[PDB]
């Protein structure tokens, strides 16, 4: 129940925010 | 109890991190 | 124990990670 | 035991986009 799709949320959420940290690096390196 | 408290604050922050990442990839692709 | 002391480790990594975001902004505004 | 392997797991990525900001802040400062 809860405990387990919080943390699948929050598994979810950093995947999402290591692609915007790929994203912003491939764009300052052009 | 305790842990669903703590795990719903951890994916708060990972929702506002998001959002912020979100916003400089756009401050410098825009 | 354990569970209590990571989830202390975790709050303690997203505060770091929203000060980094924090600094980041205020570089991009100059 | 379970909660503990998905901490472990949420500290390791939290570290690691610790890393990727330093980088990025370093980029943008340095």
């Amino acid at each position: 129940g809860e405990i387990k799709q919080q943390l699948a949320e929050i598994k979810q959420q950093l995947a999402e925010i290591k692609w915007q940290l790929a994203e912003i690096k491939q764009q300052l390196a052009g």
